[PDB]
């Protein structure tokens, strides 16, 4: 933090374009009050072999002091086209750009999720608020998830939980999660409710893949049947009691990367999580996609 200098804002804490010597950085700067959460957020990044392609790079947890406050930083690798969802918003994607973002984002959650066996292993760990808004696109067109500061990590020898846990997003909340129905106890249903959240991304994806110029306008999830800025009673109303889920364009069904990704989306929206399939099943699936004869 000593030898690093802000340059600009770019959108708890606040988040900054930074040159560590010459070397462009993200910061984000949380307040004394919000030690907690920034506490929580370094524990979960300094989490035993977490680093993965898919992952956001941490380089550092620390304080500064300017000389009336202390500030306190988490220092990550920078990525110039910045959230998903603000890639979305300005670009279209091939149906090969479609795969790659697919793929990359459901690599990460699979790592998330996977427990790495040892005396030194890694916990298995929940997102519980994956969003567009929080996986960043790197240069290579590759997704890597951000904002891992509600995160849950498993001790699979007692199966429970490292903190005590309706937290996160509340447009991307799973049904179970607004009914308030899901077992906070058990940790593979906070799994089931990230899968729920990475299929709504993959629709916000999949709208974007341009195909003889057709493609349908950006949009959040339920953009057709919430308000902006949803309550919980709001999401509940439509996702648990009329039971809807995002509409799926008659177009992807011209496509075979199209119907696959809307395949995945369906068996990603389940009320019941247990019925969902797994970051891994996705991620075996889209690397199959990814290599057969027409997409490849
Ligand atoms: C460990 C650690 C850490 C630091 N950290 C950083 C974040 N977030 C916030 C995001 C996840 C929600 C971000 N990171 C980066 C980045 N890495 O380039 C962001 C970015 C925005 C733009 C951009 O929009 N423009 C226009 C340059 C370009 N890049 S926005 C969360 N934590």
């Amino acid at each position: 933090a000593r030898t690093i200098v802000l340059q600009e804002s770019i959108g708890f804490g606040e988040v900054w374009r930074g040159k560590w010597r010459g070397e462009e950085v993200a910061v984000k700067i949380f307040s004394s009050r919000e030690e907690r959460s920034w506490f929580r957020e370094a524990e979960i990044y300094q989490t035993v072999m977490l680093r993965h392609e898919n992952i956001l790079g941490f380089i550092a947890a620390d304080n500064k002091d300017n000389g009336t406050w202390t500030q306190l930083w988490l220092v990550s690798d920078y990525h110039e086209h910045g959230s998903l969802f603000d890639y979305l918003n300005r670009y279209t994607v091939t149906v090969e750009g479609m795969i790659k973002l697919a793929l990359s984002t459901a690599s990460g959650l699979a790592h998330l999720h996977m427990e790495i066996v040892g005396t030194q292993g890694k916990p298995a760990i929940a997102h519980r608020d994956l969003k567009s808004k929080n996986i960043l696109v790197k240069k290579n067109g590759t997704c890597c998830i951000a904002d891992l500061g509600l995160a849950v990590r498993h001790d699979s020898a007692t199966d429970t939980i490292d903190i005590a846990p309706r937290v996160g997003t509340k447009r991307y909340m799973a049904p179970e999660v607004l009914d308030d129905s899901i077992n906070m106890k058990h940790f593979e249903s906070f799994k089931r409710a990230d899968i729920y959240a990475m299929g709504l991304v993959f629709w916000e994806i999949a709208r974007r893949c341009s195909i003889g110029g057709i493609h349908e306008d950006y949009q959040l999830p339920y953009y057709d049947l919430v308000p902006s800025d949803p309550s919980v009673e709001e999401m509940r109303k439509v996702v648990c009691e009329q039971k809807l889920r995002p509409n799926i364009p008659n177009r992807w069904q011209s496509c075979e990367a199209l119907r696959v990704m809307a395949k995945i989306m369906r068996e990603c929206w389940y009320a019941n999580g247990a019925a969902r399939l797994t970051a891994l099943r996705i991620k075996k699936t889209l690397s199959q996609l990814s290599q057969q004869e027409g997409i490849k």
